[PDB]
């Protein structure tokens, strides 16, 4: 274990005294000689001439080769064990601003194309998930996301945001309850499968609850006859073909801090339909004619990629 | 990561100045000394005699051993990671004239005995398929053949020909549609399982559609009473016991460029039954008595391995 | 296999005689020269000047490099084989006071938080059990716990205590019968699943038989109306919220060796309800008013963590 | 691939000429110098003094370190690839008197306790079979035993005897048919499961056909009332508690070559019941009173381990 | 659940399960229900024969150990497997037979040397069994009792002469 330093210093203190009290040179010269011989340098400036030292150099050399044959094998054992343990998970995350994506599905493969590669840590248990993650460019941390003793290996206490997407609703609720036990302040984003579980995911402690299956089942039964709201939803949120739903922040100053929506008149000026303003963690959809803008607000609107650029210029100062 | 070169050049520029401004030798001599000491050569032609340098050589040697203990471990980590990642797939193909065989079945094990070993790249997802491929002498590229983000890892854009054979017809149609999205010019060869899917495989964009199950089911229900066409099909296409179905090209000149089949009279001269001629990506089965041969044609015929040699001599010039 | 020492001594005895009977130096000088050259030290104090020796040093050096290229590869093959075999089990336990936990379940994950990490050896056959054990901090020994040829690899003959917990009752009974064939003295602790198998586990040779499912099924059907005994059982044995069931031993002397429970009066003095005394591998629950304490007894009682400390002071001498 | 020797000889022929046509020493001296420098020996007997050579030694040393960094990495890649491929099968057997045990069951674990460990080669396809074989002390050769292209990897053409025991009767018949296609002379020993397949296994080409299930089903239905033949079969063939069924060969001479069973009288002399004599690949059970012994015969008898020793002395000469 | 198949009061219970631990447990259960019924187990491994005997079984038939021993003896020589396969398994020409000695039938009070069974009938007297104890290789100082079961290896033509010769 720790005997590498022991054997090294033992061989060194052996060679030092062996040259000092045999060849009769100074302590400094003996230290220099053992440090230029133990490294197989061989300057030949202080070669031993006494036959006893002429045999003693042999045992010094074989001891040095023994130390170099034990330290190399120990380092290689350590490296192989680390590269075989870290490859199949079993490693502890040490980052401080990473994103933990519990579970793995298709809905979490479309959230790795808007983030970085080494910034996310998929926390799943299956096997093929490991290969899929390594293909997608993320990091894989083996463990059961429902076990609180495994959510600390991904360092969920110091995470930027957690994205929960598991195989059912029971596992999602349990993972949310487990995360809310470690850090009360982390931001959780869950995926509700059934409709009756959205209130459960909100009570358990999720900050945002997305439900793709409910939206899909509500658009399938309303697009049988005509199918118009499906076209808007698709061509705005899914593909972003000709439109885009954007949220533009308002900076300090901004040349419109304090003006009402009547006098601002964002639609007839920039061409972006104003859905609602994000006044501090609550959405006021279609703000009335008396709402006055402020600093730090977030305007939510639909517009072409040209009108969004024409809007981000009207709000800057 | 990149600190290997940093530490190496740091130790080198350290030893150079350390010998120059202590032993008082030239810059060239100091560079030579640090490059013959850092490699444990030890010429002993410029050994330090000053006690301060007599201790300084020790720290130079231990720094060199530290660099050789960090570079070796980094190279070994890299090599182990590469040999453990490349073994189980996860590698990108870099060839430019290879053959990609999506999926794996028995019908694609009989197409590896008429090709090379390192020229094919099986693109499958299962586990046992990897061992079967490594036994058959091919290369294994892990990935889902239906995902367009995985068909680019096998480099299907610069492939010679692609052979699609999957577990169903839905996966075959989807893989063909995925391949036709990357490169419009690559040659696809699909295997249709059901009869009703041959037109689907032809519409999706396959260049050649083979259907073994349809042929088998048509030969099984026609070989109950007598079973003669089954004998021809088997002993011509499957085993090649006494006959063989060959396609012989016509070169420039060829001593028969322009002659009609009446005057050529290939059967009564060579003994090979002329099924049809391959005039430019269309098969004219049993060409009429007025068809005139050209250059670049491909004659399709049945004959013994002796009559094929007697025919390949009649068409050469 | 063993040819490393052969080749090393062959090269050494080759170089010794080669320098002795060519350069004409003493046997000691030749041994010193081959031992400072084979290690690439190069003192240069006895460099060969004869052209024949000037070529002979070349073959000595290439032979030495060959030995260093065969010994390194053999050591690396051995180390890789050991680190790849030991990782997935297949190793023999050599300890002498370890705890063998046959099988793996949840009831054996709560017994690894009251023991050490390197002191236990989980003996299971499944795959995911290996990763769970390596996460829990224990050691994994691959093998089938029911096979007597596999119970000797965990060294059950020299174990401190064995904890049997398998997937059924048949496997538990068979593992107990297998353990009682190797060592008659080892202490077995089984987990009975069904009620009708407790007498079977006691007859087969188990020393202690725990049945969690029987207790759970007896507390579930008695806690429908009121549910009071469930509260006692839970808040005493499971959570230890405000109480704790402790067993305190009596040492030599102890200031109460020989007194009756009437005169001792442990409850009204310390505040710990005396359930029973452990007189030598038999439990006398509620000892009568005439039972006299002795040395080596074990008092079993319920009390707060303060009353337990007030009791462990009343019994010491 | 093969560029190791190329780079080595290139660096050597570079250093030789570089020292010869710069320092002006002989060709032999230059060869000696490059061979004592490329190995980091550093005798210092021919150190370069010209500044141009004083810089040239640097490039020689860095080229040597480059060769030692490419050869080490190539050797390590080769060794890791071999130890990772050979571990999971995929290797070709090269022995010439080994025993191939196709398939794996319990009936082939009791035939590894009467053979050696490194003499057998289990040829199976499953995964857990590999670990079971490596525990039992045998060698594992991955492959499908029914495929003729996989029976040649175990070298069934030069095997001592093959033992077929698979999961069904269809696989056993197919494996026997596959083995009889490679080598007509090898000795096959099959295990018939159903009764109706014994004649099939004998026709397919098996040399010996054992059927444990037929014997078990015939002893189960005859041991309901009394159960005596079951006792004989068990306590003679299975456990060998007090008896043993032995086959003793007759050597040249043997002091009874030519005598009839009447005059030999083996039972009343040695105490071993004579079941039958093995006259040349046919069993004559209960030879008549006129059968005359010969050389090379094999006597089959039941007797205690003392009577077998008393018989092996009566037949020797 | 064994109380549904009426394991109490039956001729014999033939225990043959998919594993060995289940066999041991089923035997232990049957011995809890009925303490006198006849059990005929079947051991898979060799180390589990003493276990099945101590659990309460009466006759343990282990075919896998038999086949595993015959698979290693027939690699080079291969003669005992022939006898086993031609006697116990297929019964091609010679089959193992057990015949009881009826009351007062030509044998009450006669030794073996003057019984001369092998020479007048043709069967091979392997062993005679009285009281659940098979006496293999009976000694010359042994008398026949009406109730012993004679075990023998003989052709179907000689078993008849044996059953007639030991008749009243
Ligand atoms: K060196
Ligand atoms: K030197």
């Amino acid at each position: 274990a720790t005997r590498i330093l022991l054997l090294v210093l033992a061989v060194i203190i052996y060679g030092t005294a062996g040259f000092h009290f045999i060849e009769g040179e100074s302590w400094t010269v003996s230290l220099y000689w053992t440090f230029v011989t133990i490294a197989t340098v061989g300057y030949g400036d202080y070669s031993p001439s006494t036959p006893l030292g002429m045999y003693f150099t042999v045992t010094l050399i074989v001891l040095g080769i023994g130390t170099f044959a034990v330290a190399v094998e120990r380092l290689l054992e350590f490296l192989i064990n680390r590269e075989q343990m870290k490859l199949m998970g079993l490693i502890d995350v040490a980052k401080s601003r990473h994103v933990v994506i519990c579970g793995w599905s298709e809905s979490t493969l479309e959230c790795l194309r808007e983030l970085r590669g080494s910034e996310v840590f998929v926390l799943a248990e299956d096997e093929n998930v490991r290969k899929k993650v390594l293909r997608s460019g993320a990091n894989f941390v083996h463990g059961d996301p429902t076990r609180v003793s495994d959510l600390e290996k991904a360092n969920v206490r110091g995470a930027r945001a957690v994205i929960v997407d598991l195989e059912s609703d029971s596992e999602t609720i349990h993972c949310i309850l487990g995360i809310r036990k470690i850090d009360e302040s982390v931001r959780i984003i869950a995926e509700a499968e059934r409709y009756e579980n959205i209130e459960q995911l909100r009570m358990a402690g999720a900050d945002q609850v997305i439900s793709p299956f409910v939206i899909s089942g509500r658009l399938m039964s309303r697009s049988i006859d005509d199918g118009y709201e499906a076209m808007f939803v698709q061509d705005v949120l899914a593909e972003e073909s000709t439109r885009r739903m954007v949220e533009v922040p308002i900076p300090e100053g901004s040349k419109l801090e304090g003006v009402s929506v009547l006098d601002a008149d964002i639609h007839d000026v920039t061409g972006v339909i104003i859905i609602g303003v994000g006044r501090g963690d609550e959405l006021i959809i279609d703000p009335p004619r008396d709402y006055s803008f402020r600093a730090g607000d977030i305007i939510l609107g639909i517009g072409k990629p040209e009108e969004i650029e024409r809007l981000k210029n009207y709000i800057s100062a």
